[PDB]
């Protein structure tokens, strides 16, 4: 097991060359927000543009645009109904992000089951919150499951991997993790990553981020970081530590850690450990 | 009579535990917002979420949605005509504010008659406004009157008590207060808490925050430390005290408070005095 | 004629007594933002809420209330189409500006009409931009000319006065104002406000607040300062020198003034000068 | 080739006459943002109005105008469906940039032939983006080539010109300049602006910046310094100049460099560097 510090940091965030251009920074499509939650996928929305994400396109319910607009002109937009265009943008991707406030209805299970049906070898899929759910009840089979991604809280792994919380020990999670041959991001108060090789373990956390819309920001981060950075489960670990300093940093001030205000810290933190 | 001061917010604001999850800082509904106030609840809700509560749901006029989240990505929405999904998350709250913004029409007074028949005796709630109106034009029988939480200023408190403004003595207050087994926080230059034990008088105020959205920031305040510190009348007093000394500090600064001011200012504020 | 300096603002500015109340601070309306201008409308709200205004109503199209309410929460909002409610708040306003981001459509032209109709003595009137335009061309005879403030530019003025440019001097103007007995706030690079009495030069400015939207932010400011402070023309004086010392202030850092800014600081500017 | 440095902005960027108005700051209309795309244009409403532009007019979808006034409520707004006011807005411009998030289809392709149709000797018509590709496609001939302004990227410049990316070579680049007899601002790592005289080579630029929406901010810088300044091409250099100048400057700080950054940093760098 290795214990997350700032080394991961230095290790997975690359200075850019001087001759970059925005798509060799990774195209993004994140996908969620219902008519009732799409703040959660704005949220996600703003932590993958400051985490330096090259193109972002949000698929959200038309009526999410004009308040994503607000907060993110950097990110086109495309509605549940554009169903062309909506299947032609994930196709093109390079990082898929589908859960923050997707909810559990038919649509949802039609979009999952279309982006998992056209999942490439090239792609890597973020399975977050609802859509574990909808993922644990749909009996689907990975054809690509090394480039999946899952973001369970203890209860969502519970759903995904029938270890009750108890049983939810190092051993087991590593077992149910090769059963699937899939990333277990297992959110918890010390975030732990189980994958092929050695699992990681996260060292911070606080409960001032205890609040609606942190597990939004760190999916945004993660699918940012993907799209940037060297595709090994190191990339994500970094993703990982990150949110999680930037919110110990800021909940020495602050009560309550607002998830935007990880999201607004990204760019200063990560000038900071890009590797020299 | 306990005359406020800043141990009340010692008292009342502890530190969260290393290992809390945001259900355990409480599920707020806050319900108001017509179609010509809906800025009453998008100001209640920054206060709210500010303050730490752990998980915000606001049932408004569906025009309000988009403005509501381009500043507060943070809550869940519902709409007026959602009826299943808005007795749903009142049946789920731990908290609920009713009365920002929310006028008098008879949408209005079917929403309150439904909240107050299903008034559960866990349950916080908070009548503000003109759902106090409202309340007091209906011949209502409270359930569970010691969780229920008046805040009206004193002409509601005419409405609600039959009290004229020059007999609105402690004493006669208090006899008012008792007949309703409810806890009335009557809002004045100098806020006054009664309840089944000995009052709370707040003790600051100022007059740049005689301005709209001013009493909106407040109940949110309440929600949010009814949603997440012990269920004691205390607690309401916390949430008094610190919306006035906020506002006295800024308007040492500024001419006028702005009630968003003070809503972002709660999570440095509370750090100070979370109790170590 | 007085040349305007801070001494205006100590004497207009006055501390607020203990004992305040949001209605003492003046109920304002303010009517404008058609389709395409909205953003005018809004500008003059920002500047209005900022300046300390009670309490501010806002008639614009319906769609202007989403962005409006982004920005300016405090604000209650009425359409064009709620013929009733919009009556209503203007039979109750103390202050109504009429103008920013109006234009000059049969709406545009029914509402003037209906204001000018019921103006009664207690209220302020003022009338801006595309507003002075209407009224120059309808043939109206003021009731309470006394408590009419018009805002013009040198070419509104032409059209309001027949005086054209080269001939719009300190005599002439005076004459023209007496011939209306309304107060006249002629906006030029030295603004000039023409009344019964003394006139008021004004003494700053600066080619950076010539930006779009600097015309809307001085009518809110004087709307706010109305609902606020003595009712005399020294009143508006003290507005209209605080605009340009404010965006004079700024113009020392800001190569352009967003009028925003200027709103912006508002408070902190007030409090400075507030009567001791 | 003159390398580009401070001194172009000292040349370019001039102390505004004490006695001056919006108008002489130059009227401007921006045209782009599809149903998709909305935040392009929006990027680019905010760098010209932050850049000094007196009056800035965006024709946008209309399901774009609401997050573009919660941002920049200094613009007017109309519609693609609003023919007579679109065709008389554009008339009336001083600069018309067409192409910040247009897309390609066919409203897009007729409002390209209308602008491309009414251009007169007197305006500047910038050509950016998709509108490049458009005019690529089109076989037009320009009347008044010398006022128009391409701002292609590398791979846009091989539609244009037909030069493929290695040929892109300062003598093949000045060739197919004097072919059309407009300017060409090539876009790259490090942009070159070629027209009759010699040719400006910006020294520039950094990989943070190559994030979606820099270019759409470009733009928008690039219009407003034509409404402003001389009608010379040293005008469109001191731009290219200064968007990068402020990029680099943020680059010292900020992993990535969000667009909006670049465009709330204009009015601090231009007083800083304009002739004294």
């Amino acid at each position: 097991m290795r214990y997350l510090s700032k080394d991961i940091l230095e290790e997975v965030i690359t200075q850019r060359p001087s001759d970059s251009y925005k798509s060799n920074f990774g195209r993004v499509v994140l996908i969620g927000g219902n008519r009732q939650y799409g703040g959660a996928i704005i949220m996600s929305t703003e932590a993958c543009i400051n985490s330096g994400a090259g193109l972002t396109t949000v698929i959200t319910d038309v009526k999410n645009h004009g308040p994503l607009h607000a907060r993110c002109p950097e990110a086109m937009v495309v509605g549940f109904e554009e169903t062309v265009l909506l299947t032609n943008v994930v196709e093109q991707a390079d990082v898929i992000l589908i859960g923050p406030g997707l909810g559990l209805d038919a649509t949802a299970q039609q979009i999952l089951k279309m982006v998992l049906a056209q999942h490439q070898k090239q792609q890597w899929l973020i399975i977050d919150g609802s859509a574990i759910t909808l993922f644990s009840q749909g009996n689907f089979s990975l054809t690509y499951p090394e480039k999946v991604v899952f973001t369970p809280h203890q209860m969502e792994w519970q759903r995904l991997s029938h270890l009750p919380i108890e049983q939810q020990t190092l051993a087991n999670n590593q077992r149910q993790q090769a059963k699937l041959g899939s990333t277990i991001v297992l959110k918890s108060h010390r975030t732990t990553i189980f994958h092929a090789g050695e699992p990681f373990q996260n060292t911070g956390g606080n409960p001032g981020m205890a609040t609606g819309g942190t597990g939004d920001t760190l999916a945004g981060i993660i699918a940012g970081f993907l799209a940037q950075f060297k595709p090994t489960i190191e990339t994500i670990a970094g993703a990982v530590y990150l949110h999680s300093l930037i919110g110990d940093d800021l909940a020495k001030t602050d009560y309550v850690v607002l998830p935007t205000k990880i999201s607004q810290a990204l760019p200063t933190y990560m000038k900071k450990y890009a590797q020299p």
